């Protein structure tokens, strides 16, 4: 993060914005990396930033003590990428490409609400704060919808986590499995909101791509609509 | 912070919780580590909590970009002071030493609703999260009411920004005083509403300590008093 100039608060319209939605459990590094690169390429100042920049270091206690950690895990996962938009995107004009927008943390805490681990009125105090923030940042210009199927996620994670690549957050297999699915049947459903708001609500304004195709044939679809940003 | 254990996330009542509540603008660095090695002394597994483990990377941004960044940063001292007590305090049993307890924070977005930086709308969503939070947070259980003079403040603070010992967080020499000497006047109305609460609202399971006195002297009465709390 310190080699893409993500914290600078020295001196500098936003800039463009570009985010993968889905279930991406085991993460999108290599995509959203490599199509930062290939925005740089055209002359973009561009940064791939995928979500474990935004993990606490309190994250695993999210899983293992959700009652207590989940609504304030939650609250960071949405206050910092708010303030790594609200100063990269929008008061230093740069390029993101983004895992997740501002408009997918929600679905998150309702995650945790239908289980419990927050509370209906944490919920709505949640939603009060998360309505000012988003108000301020703009919509993604271009979001691809992502969403792999869960035990593919897993299959990933598995061997991340057997190999050291990066913690085993979840308190048991079942919790991480349980949870995957949980988001992915979510993300389902959030991807049907995502048509409809494209077409008659309030993202009407961004271009939405879906994608049909080998991974090399998705790179290069995802690539050609995110160049034509790049001034 | 590492040397400390602040952000485990590993297997383990409340600890004890003592919190200095005044305009340290430029810090009390030495006294509230000096008084967690007291009572590390008597046998308490306990740490001083200086704000630089609050300070966000774009802490400049509040002060610079006011407008825009102060509703945010605000949330994260709010938040990240949450997550650490509710882990080392709460979760871990610790005995926290905190140069500010999560019951001064409203009083700083006072300041900026006062200023316009932070709108009323902004102040209610803040003010509905810092209900939900302070909710699972147990009271301070000494607070030591310690509000230097604006002016003994900015002498500190213009030494340590001669020196580099920190950065110039503030965009003219104007705002700087300008920000103390309105957290020095909230201060004092604050630390009279903490007389009142004290005795008549929410805080009568509290000590509430008030110093005389020599900076000796003045030690030497906090660290008695925080010291009948060490089992
Ligand atoms: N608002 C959010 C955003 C992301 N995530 C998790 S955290 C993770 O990146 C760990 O690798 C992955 O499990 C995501 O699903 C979350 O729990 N809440
Ligand atoms: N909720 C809070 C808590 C602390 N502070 C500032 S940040 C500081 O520690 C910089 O050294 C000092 O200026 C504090 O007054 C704030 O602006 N808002």
């Amino acid at each position: 993060a310190v080699e893409q100039n993500l914290y600078d608060v020295g001196p500098r319209g936003p800039g463009h914005y570009i985010a993968i939605s889905g279930n991406t459990a085991a993460g999108k590094t290599t995509l959203i990396e490599t199509l930062a690169g290939s925005l740089r390429a055209a002359g973009a100042d561009a940064v791939g930033v995928s979500e474990r920049v935004f993990h606490h270091r309190y994250l695993k206690l999210m899983f293992s003590a959700s009652a207590d950690f989940a609504f304030p895990i939650q609250l960071s996962f949405m206050l910092e990428r708010h303030l790594l938009l609200l100063d990269n995107l929008v008061r230093r004009g740069r390029t993101m490409v983004m895992e997740r927008s501002h408009l997918d943390d929600a679905m998150f805490v309702r995650e945790h609400v239908a289980s419990g681990a927050i509370t209906a009125a944490q919920q709505r105090a949640y939603t009060e704060v998360s309505g000012e923030l988003n108000a301020r940042i703009p919509n993604p210009d271009l979001i691809v919808l992502m969403n792999p199927e869960p035990e593919l996620s897993l299959e990933r994670l598995a061997r991340a986590e057997a190999e050291g690549s990066r913690p085993r957050e979840f308190p048991s297999d079942a919790a991480k499995r349980a949870w995957v699915h949980r988001w992915y049947d979510l993300y389902q459903e959030l991807h049907d909101d995502y048509r409809r708001r494209a077409v008659d609500g309030d993202l009407r304004g961004t271009e939405l791509l879906e994608l049909d195709a080998s991974p090399e044939e998705k790179i290069a679809t995802v690539t050609a609509r995110a160049r034509s940003l790049v001034v």
